[PDB]
């Protein structure tokens, strides 16, 4: 009989005492210590006085779990601890003043997303996600990477798409004040104006150029003809312009950061391009430098505050 603590958020700690013969699974349910499954393991001396993550089994823990993670999915904690057991072993070097990830288990898309998040203004709604966001920007990104995999329903080693990962994260972020007003002009139908909010207001799939998005882009109308969609008003701290991988010239000072993707569909490699005093390329732990750049780009991130068109 030795005393321990059980928690679901590492904030509210509940005091318990455990028997040595019975395993943790017989007494608490699925139990984790430092991200390691100890459901079948039995108590030792070092376990006394230490805190254990446990699956919610009563209503008090069920409520605390939602208030930290904003999910009731019973599998979330297990998927989170499974990813964390890998991400704790990864290395997170500082590259060009930013926290990156040494390559491991196909994490190239995580590194590009992690580098992008440190360069755009974002506030997460789940307290677990925002707290780990802060710890990650300071250099301790293991818990943050595990949460990203858990919220995106992705496992370690699985092949990830950066645009898809950013979209999942934006749905758990406060983008309520973000607003986008578009205008589509068809020769026959006429002029239609639409207003988008939230995640739909910051993401566009179709073109990398924020300038071309303002000047107008060609989309098919309901009548079948090719109408023209252009941006009327944009109120958001950033925008994300995505397009299928293609050769693109990035000029210093015209953008914030970008995602480079080489190789075949789903089984390629991501790289991160950021515009500082010059153009920097971050590939995990490796860093290169160039005055101008041209390569296969699929995401470009631009700064914004409030924009209104002249048309
Ligand atoms: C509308 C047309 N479009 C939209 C996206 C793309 C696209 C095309 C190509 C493309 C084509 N040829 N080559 C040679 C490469 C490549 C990509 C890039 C950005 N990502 C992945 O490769 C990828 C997709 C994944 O999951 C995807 C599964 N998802 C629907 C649940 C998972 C992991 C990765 C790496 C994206 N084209
Ligand atoms: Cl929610
Ligand atoms: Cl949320
Ligand atoms: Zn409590
Ligand atoms: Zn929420
Ligand atoms: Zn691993
Ligand atoms: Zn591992
Ligand atoms: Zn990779
Ligand atoms: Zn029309």
């Amino acid at each position: 009989t030795i005393k321990v603590f059980t928690t679901v958020d590492n904030i509210n700690l509940h005091t318990q005492v455990v028997d040595m013969s019975m395993t943790y699974g017989q007494q608490f349910g699925p139990t984790y210590l430092d991200g390691a499954d100890v459901t079948k393991i039995k108590p030792h001396n070092s376990h006394e006085g230490k805190t254990f993550y446990v699956l919610p089994n009563d209503d008090t823990l069920r409520v605390e779990a939602f208030e930290y993670y904003h999910t009731t999915d019973p599998s979330f904690l297990g998927r989170y601890m499974s990813a964390l057991n890998h991400t704790k072993k990864w290395k997170y070097p500082q590259v060009n003043g930013l926290t990156s990830i040494k390559w491991a288990d196909n994490n190239c898309y995580l590194a590009t997303a992690l580098l992008t998040l440190q360069q755009i203004e974002l506030k997460f709604n789940p307290p677990a996600l925002q707290d780990a966001y802060y710890r990650a920007r300071a250099g301790e990104a293991a818990n943050f990477c595990a949460l990203i995999l858990a919220y995106c329903n992705k496992t370690v080693g699985e092949l990830g798409d950066v645009r898809e990962t950013m979209s999942y994260l934006f749905q758990h972020a406060n983008l309520d004040s973000c607003k986008r007003v578009l205008n589509v002009v068809c020769k026959t139908c006429g002029q239609q104006q639409t207003t988008l909010k939230g995640v739909e207001a910051v993401m566009y799939m179709g073109t990398l150029s924020y300038e071309q998005f303002k000047k107008g882009v060609q989309i098919p109308c309901t009548c079948g003809k090719q109408a023209t969609k252009y941006l009327v008003q944009q109120e958001s701290p950033f925008v994300m312009m995505s397009a299928p991988p293609a050769q693109y010239e990035l000029k210093h000072g015209t953008f914030t950061c970008a995602s480079e993707y080489t190789g075949n569909y789903q089984c390629g490699h991501y790289k991160h391009i950021t515009s500082k005093e010059t153009l920097y390329c971050i590939d995990g732990a490796l860093l290169t430098k160039s005055s101008e750049y041209k390569g296969p780009i699929t995401d470009v991130f631009y700064k914004e505050n409030s924009y209104t068109t002249t048309i």
